[PDB]
């Protein structure tokens, strides 16, 4: 009954997947823990099985990765760059079949699955460039015969914990950067996207092995909260990059702080789009559509709040309503399909709980609000009006496709309402006013890590640093100088002279 | 009985100090908390009194500072820099009396008191430069008609908690940088250096007043653990910069993380100097001396471990013993003096405890090891040989002037020994070998935040980022791009076109 | 006779000036060349005299500066910064009287004279910061046991030739930055602003001598074309910074290239302001006024061309005409005066030539166009309409207050019209349109070094690099990383190992 | 049968798309109405194939087509331009052995160097791809409320690239990869005697451009001699001219470009010294001197031409270098394990013999070599000359021949001055262990060269840093660090988002 044993899913073998797969890789493949079955959210059928990590597996893998680090850290960065380049090429080769696997096991539509892999490809190109550039400044010493320099060195082992909704790209951002920086990696992905984790690890393993490098440089330990907790408490994990819920993320941050580790937290969002009276509505409506119903509203960057100026409120809602009705629903791998299933059954229940609660708090469902009567975890993408900006149900990160719509009049109040939530990931305004754009980007504007103008809250490119503020956790990934989070800084002063002048002109003699 | 009431201490009035001083400043001066009396560690005589903050004082001050921020953050960064430039000049004007107050209340020698103020003057210079430079790159977008830019904005209120041993400079690092970045500051210093905190705050308050700015931009709430804990738990403190013990700092870090705040931790060090066989011994010996006994061994950057290659161990120890015997002890304001008192009687007690335990663990005191028979908190600077690199007593952070001396044979083992401690602040090797210096500065070398060659572990200049790794806490202050810790990064994409191309070429 | 001998002007003594002043400083004050008398352009009365350099003085000064360099380059950059900090303070103390001298000898109004000195103070503050920051990256080598670093070192002697129109600030830009970079400087200012050069050099000299530094670190050699030419041909002048006419600048650039020297050319502008239909006219009119008549139109950044969209052309010209009528003319040191004389009588003659040529090319003088009947070198600020955008006189830079006004309809053509001149210094558009601002700043927009939006062409701040493209010469001064032009880059590879791996994996064995 | 390309053993040439007669002009179309040149193999003096060069009209049409193509190319976002350069990188990767072999055949350098040269191109492509997501400038804090101050970078337009015989692939590649991601179009004129290499490289690039539906004139080719080169130097439509070649020609190129206020990047000759101090590791000194001197048969601009050895070790080093020279394997340069090939031309052989005779005429002792080799092709013995003084005239004439001049020295100060005393300033190396000395070498009183090395040869740079020299070497930089800024124009841009007009320096007008 496994999908992978059915003739139409034979393409899965192009990723090297079988009926039962090893979920631990450290140079060798294994897995002595529990076997998990993952399911297609589009039809609730079992795909294939993964043998997860046991305690012994985790312990062995950590030790092997750290031993592999002794070799990898000695390889010059541009040569490490060359490995990441080849990973980039290996992804390019598999991009359609890997994207199809993401569509099958996670449930996002094919163009987004392929697009997610493209993020990994892109950050590989960026990292290759970085491998020739990373480092610090030579600074002028105030002391004669001294050099003052900033050195950057790998932290060691980077633990990477990722979530179900971007089962490839987030690992990719971390992997590519942490690698060229001289670190080894240990991946624990979402249990419900284990096959994706295995498939990606198979691609990377072959590059490492083909370059006669130890596989444990990019290690994999599939597991649940037991493995993630072990990572958060493990002093041998020098940096823990965690992407997931705010609730879990807070505890991960506390555990890592308790051992004076380093953490990179990428947590939830409650992101807002704001449409001012002068906004190009031809930009607003498709932007809101993509930001809200993209990935069935299961992105951390998904727009969950839509603020519309009172003068254009009804008109925007009407046009958004017509747009929602023209969304093509189907199997996420099927063509021209723009809307797939939610990732889990539990998610469908929450969607129901939130829609009913929204009704109870005074809100009006102007579109959707119901489960689709069809196989899979399909719900109607939903629009709710009439609620206040401070309504409890709207201050609740539900990973459901529900968009809460609010009226506003003044710029000052609506900027405040953007900022009033606990999360601080993404935000966007739609406007032409020059001054307003300046204020939005300034000290009294958005408090988020991503601050956009005339585009959705979702769909970042890799060139900038990605992450948010407040309860979103403060970590940054991907571009700009996010690489510094994966390295340790040292301020080095070298005396090349025969004298000992002291800083600040202190005479100690 | 108060020193400030005696005529040979009348210079204290040049800093605006009196018999009883207000320890809360937020634009106005006050303090409803307990009155603390601070003592001169060189004679144990009371200097003057400071009325500390009550928790209600702190609450009012936080609110006023946040209101002031709304004004301050609207002032262009180069204009904020002009203010910091004037603080710089105001410090320059009072550098001698303020340095003398540092020597009187904290106990460090006058050249170090003055030198510490000079660090604040230096970072002011640096920050004035920064006020014209801070920002992020404009990046090329993969999308037609889009701009991709990185913006930096202030975090808001920066809480600053500092320790007794550097009562001016650490605040200064944080103040100058936080200010040009558009933040407001709230300072809680060490209770036993309250007068110094008040004196520094008076200097800054006058500059703010003269420039018609709200005083709460640089607020002061003198207090102890109750105020520090309030700051650690206060969601309105956007960034908490904490310098202090690893024990307290760990809890501070947890409290801040619990509320998803930002922290910058600057905690303890157990810093080593390593002298290889090819070392210039004429550099080794005075560097060890300065690193170990400067500030009477009370810096977080103090050399506490000295590894010496077998072949030169006895010669270096013998020369260091002769150098220690030439150290001139006395009142720290007497400018012929190189060595003053420990900051507290408690430090003396801990010193004696550590010396006794070192001996019980098999160490030999080859110099010092005893209290001095004079008023105040004086102990002999002390050298202990004979211990193994992993002796328990050498792995306890003792803020006292005891230098533990170890032998080694090979580079691999002694780099490991440098790295085996919980802290990771400063480290230094003395050698001429190129390959060794490369390895020391590389991925298999020192694991510390400060990695030096042929100089002490102490005495950084302000141009680089300052801080450590591991149990030192990971925070960075002062130079390089440390300013980024005082700001929030946003990645901003602006669509100037009439189209909506999506990232990664996705067709939706 | 001499103004410095009259009690109305006794404040000149505060700058250390006398009836006859030495125009050479190299540690000693001297001058064996011809004695020049400078005149106040407001009344054509002699101010004071200056003994200029002989070529022998020049020779001696170059040699003493290069000797001073051996000491100065050994001073750590942050300590050179402390010297520049003190120069900044010395300028602050004299800012009113030095500003007044600029007004007296050069002819610009008092607020502009003081402002020019303020630029020097600002760049001193900036330079003090730079003195702790200058240097280059440590890069990762592709080779084991190798370090790859970028070093920056002083070029040695920086010759600085400045023009009459900014007799303090341009030297200041060059001086503050060259000094912290570890260079010595040799200044030849405009002969007609000799007193200003002397006054500035006296301020700097006191700081150097008080610090027991060799005075030739900031040498002065007052003189004319003969000294300037010697500097251009002298191999011992490692960098020649030239600010002046494009005609002279080309020859200077050619003389420096012929000896493989370094040059930094800051030449003429033919700067345009463009007002679109959606422009805020309350910003346009006072911006055009300042940009056109500030410094009596004697800035290289002066607006000389004003393009106005057809719909608002007549309105703007009428409103500009009204603002011109309210300009207050008189002695520039008078605190109520808004408009002073041209710097020389030759400039009056050139003004007259250009106005008559504009009429002969078909232009209409709608305001001004006449020499004023009063002592000194005053002319009416002038507005000319009706010329074609490519009229010869409009494509000519005349250093006089003449503003040529053009009509346009579409953006593509007027962007081309901005770019069609030989010069490329400054440019400005007034508009609110988002897309148009993007294009203006982009590859098909303005070709100038300074590209402004909703402000005049003139009045840069110091934080950014200052300079232009095309016939403006290509040099950059002041902010950003302009400091690199005063230093030589070395790319340095250091082998710390016992092996010799070759770049690109070449095996030569 | 006479042409090598018509002989079966060289059939591999047709893998590069070469034939008996080739078109030497590419601008989207292939052509060439100019003189037909035949290039010869220097290893056997046999003709290889023919190339039809550009006429005047060809150059004229190509410049116009390139500048038309730029309108399309400059509008393509930098990261997408990077994707094109990435594909060029891949295409070179696939042809690297056969292209390297062609370099050995037509230019004469040995196979590992030919392949290594192509590897430099591949490496800079990887770097440029990274840069394509990074290039730009800082947002700076304005001193004025409601204003933004930013630095923009935009392409200059058409970049002319003139390259030399000795690096017929890599120099073009540095310029091409970087110029492309910066949004420029390029026009290449190579050495006539390496025309087939130019055509081969262009065929590889043209396929990538055409496959990507881009106008081929983006990377144009106009093979020709001095008439084409002079045209480019005088052509105002060439916005940036990058010239690699002799110093004498270079100065004339720089003068011509300055005369029209264009931009030039000059990469001219070197007279590079290695300095060995008494404490040097001689096991590094001897092979470094061997590679630096005899690699490329001494025909690099970075070739070590002067070897200074401390008096205490001079005889030992010379003796050891003699023995090393005798171990050099000579043969056909496209043969693997051959380490020494022919000079590029018969004229170079004559000039070699002349320089050797003059060296003896100046009192020099030939301790090794000095003679033509008894075999076909342009082979000479790599040569060592001792006994001369550092200022001997023959050691200050840049001969592209394998003659190493060896000097004695005693003191650090004198030998640093001797390094610096020549007119060129390209590369330099010291061999020492002394910390102070290395500090001094890299400092303001040390080497005056653009490349300043420690314990490695003068030649063999990696692409991560900027490449170029000082003084008569011309001042240009190519490849790494921020050399890309030479290919772009900087603008300092101020945007007023407010309704007010505060002026810089607080001027009230
Ligand atoms: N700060 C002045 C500098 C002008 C220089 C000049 O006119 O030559 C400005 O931006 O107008």
């Amino acid at each position: 009954t496994l999908l992978i044993n059915q003739p139409q899913y034979a393409w899965l073998k192009e990723l090297g997947l079988r009926e039962e797969n090893e979920g631990v890789y450290n140079g060798s493949w294994g897995g002595r823990g529990e076997v998990i079955t993952t399911y297609c959210p589009a039809n609730n059928e079992p795909i294939a099985r993964v043998r997860q990590a046991s305690v012994a597996d985790y312990e062995e893998t950590v030790k092997k990765a750290r031993e592999a680090w002794k070799i990898w850290a000695d390889i010059p960065a541009p040569k490490r760059g060359e490995i990441v380049r080849q990973i980039g090429d290996a992804l390019r080769e598999k991009i359609q079949v890997l994207g199809s696997l993401v569509s099958l096991e996670m449930g996002k539509i094919l163009v987004e699955g392929v697009g997610e892999v493209q993020e990994y490809v892109d950050i590989c190109d960026y990292a290759v460039g970085l491998s020739r550039m990373i480092g610090g400044p030579i600074l002028p010493s105030e002391r004669s015969g001294h050099a003052l320099i900033e050195q950057w060195n790998p932290v060691g082992l980077v633990g990477i914990i990722t979530a179900f909704n971007f089962p490839v790209a987030v690992y990719g951002w971390n992997n590519a950067i942490a690698m060229i920086c001289g670190n080894v990696c240990l991946w624990k992905g979402a249990p419900t996207t284990s096959l994706i984790s295995v498939a990606v690890t198979k691609i990377i393993a072959k590059v490492l092995e083909d370059n006669k490098l130890p596989g444990a440089i990019c290690s994999l330990t599939c597991g649940g909260a037991d493995i993630g907790t072990a990572m958060a408490k493990d002093e041998r994990v020098n940096l823990l990059s965690f992407t997931g819920s705010t609730q879990v993320g807070k505890q991960v941050g506390l555990m890592v702080q308790e051992r004076f580790g380093r953490s990179l937290l990428e947590l939830g969002g409650n992101n807002a789009i704001i449409a001012f009276e002068d906004a190009d509505l031809s930009l607003v409506v498709p932007s809101a559509l993509f930001a809200a119903v993209g990935t069935a509203g299961q992105r951390c960057t998904t727009a969950r709040r839509l603020f519309i100026h009172e003068s254009i409120h009804d008109e925007v809602v009407n046009r958004l309503k017509k747009a929602y009705a023209q969304i093509r629903v189907g199997n996420p791998w099927d063509p021209n399909v723009l809307y797939g299933p939610l990732h889990t059954k539990q998610a469908v229940s929450m969607f129901l709980g939130a829609v009913e609660e929204a009704k109870k708090e005074g809100g009006t469902v102007v579109y959707g609000g119901k489960v689709m009567d069809r196989p899979g975890n399909y719900v109607e993408p939903t629009i709710v009006t009439g609620l206040g900006h401070d309504a409890s149900i709207a201050h609740t990160e539900t990973f459901a496709p529900i968009l809460y719509v609010f009226k506003f009049k003044n710029e000052e109040e609506v900027f405040a309402w953007n900022n009033e939530v606990k999360q601080g990931l993404s935000s966007s305004i739609f406007t032409k006013d020059l001054g307003r754009i300046f204020r939005w980007l300034g000290p009294k504007g958005s408090d988020c890590g991503i601050v956009n103008v005339n585009i959705p809250t979702s769909g970042a490119e890799i060139g900038g640093a990605f992450g948010g503020e407040k309860h979103t956790g403060g970590g940054r990934e991907s571009g700009s100088d996010a690489w510094k989070q994966y390295m340790r800084r040292s301020t080095c002063t070298i005396n090349y002279s025969k004298d000992l002048p002291l800083a600040q002109g202190i005479k100690f003699q």
